[PDB]
Formats: C-alpha cells, sequence, structure tokens
C-alpha cells in the first residue's frame, strides 16, 4: 500500500489556482502584456513565482531591469496576498477535508508538496495544518516544478520514498515533477490540459481514500 500523499495546494486542496491566474493577468496587462489568457495560464500552473514571471516577460520578449523584475513580483505577490486574506474554511475543496481525515485514520502520511511560499499561511486559513505531517519549503529546493524536488522532499520529509506516495496535482509541470520523482501522479482537471497517460479526475470530489487504493493496485 502506499504510506504518503504529497498534495499539491493551488488548485488541489482549494481555488487559489483562480486567484493566482487573475493576479498574474493583471500584471501582465500593466506591463502592456496581453497573452495571459486562460489557456497560456495552463504553462503558468505549478510554476515558482519567479518563473512565472519570466513565462510571462519572454511572451513579447520582453526585457525589464533586475530592479523591475523584483518590484513586479513582489507586486503580484502583495495583491494575491490580499485576494487571499478572507480564504476559510469554506473554501477547501470538495472531498479533501474528509481526504485527510481517511489518510490520517489510516496512519498514511499527510505532506504539502506546493511551490507556493504562501501554502503555510492557506493551511492556516483553511484549518488544515494540524493534518499535514510536513510540509516541503520550497525556498529550500535547488530547482522547483517542473524538477522532482518538491516532491520528494515532500516524501522524504515524513519518512517515505516517492515509489512508496502518491501525489495529487492540477498543473503540467506538477504532474511532470510527480513523474520524475518516482510517486504515482493522479491529476485533477481535464486531460486536454494534463495529458491522456496518467489517472485525470474531474474533480476533487474523486479524491477518496478508496480510489487511490484502486489506483495503486492497478
Ligand atoms: O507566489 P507564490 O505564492 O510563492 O506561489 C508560487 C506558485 O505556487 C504554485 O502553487 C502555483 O501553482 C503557482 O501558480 C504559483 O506561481
Ligand atoms: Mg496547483
Ligand atoms: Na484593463
Amino acid at each position: 500500500m502506499f504510506k504518503a500523499v504529497l498534495f499539491d495546494l493551488d488548485g488541489v486542496i482549494t481555488d487559489t489556482a483562480e486567484y493566482h491566474f487573475r493576479a498574474w493577468k493583471a500584471l501582465a496587462e500593466e506591463i502592456g502584456i496581453n497573452g495571459v489568457d486562460r489557456q497560456f495560464n495552463e504553462q503558468l500552473k505549478g510554476v515558482s513565482r519567479e518563473d512565472s514571471l519570466q513565462k510571462i516577460l519572454d511572451l513579447a520578449d520582453k526585457k525589464v531591469s533586475a530592479e523591475e523584475f523584483k518590484e513586479l513580483a513582489k507586486r503580484k505577490n502583495d495583491n494575491y496576498v490580499k485576494m487571499i486574506q478572507d480564504v476559510s474554511p469554506a473554501d477547501v475543496y470538495p472531498g479533501i477535508l474528509q481526504l485527510l481525515k481517511d489518510l490520517r485514520s489510516n496512519k498514511i502520511k499527510i505532506a504539502l508538496a506546493s511551490a507556493s511560499k504562501n501554502g503555510p499561511f492557506l493551511l492556516e486559513r483553511m484549518n488544515l495544518t494540524g493534518y499535514f505531517d510536513a510540509i516541503a519549503d520550497p525556498a529550500e529546493v535547488a530547482a522547483s516544478k517542473a524538477a522532482p524536488d518538491i516532491f520528494i522532499a515532500a516524501a522524504h520529509a515524513v519518512g517515505v520514498a516517492p515509489s512508496e506516495s502518491i501525489g495529487l496535482e492540477d498543473s503540467q509541470a506538477g504532474i511532470q515533477a510527480i513523474k520524475d520523482s518516482g510517486a504515482l501522479p493522479i491529476g485533477v482537471g481535464r486531460p486536454e490540459d494534463l495529458g491522456d497517460d496518467i489517472v485525470i479526475v474531474p474533480d476533487t470530489s474523486h479524491y477518496t481514500l478508496e480510489f487511490l487504493k484502486e489506483v495503486w493496485l492497478q
């Protein structure tokens, strides 16, 4: 049986991928870059703050100063942080709280493998911190998603090998990171976005312990 579940946060535990998108789109348009639509944003999900800004700047081959780059990232974060202040336990996606309780009851470790430095704050907002055995610090890894490092770190933080873990993800970059870690990915979203080569569920209510067990078996 699998021994750990490695959770992405944004777009898996709650609808904060929507808020990252809105904040990045607003920032892009302030600097005159209009290509950040929902389709392009699939390339941004799971990606670090700095890599997200760089991918946006790459759209118009746009060149800002180092000072401007830092200020733009800060501006986006300040906006995002304001948008999430009213997140509450009511915003936890369907099925997720039950899954956490069921994993815990079955002595399966629970780790966060989010690229977001706002992850710990969001778990507190949602009253979820006590369910997590570990949070992998996205600033500590040498390589961010789509590199596997954060998933490897999350597994190791709970004393489990990635090969004994399931990873839950809503993003292309994160699914790739799970694949390259050795853990088993189960995506949530559209195969059109996430691929036709791994198990994908249409919504988080499908993330039941019972379903995870069967995926593991097969
Ligand atoms: O800017 P933060 O909060 O550190 O988040 C970093 C990244 O965190 C990931 O969880 C999100 O999918 C990305 O959209 C985001 O860019
Ligand atoms: Mg995500
Ligand atoms: Na406008």
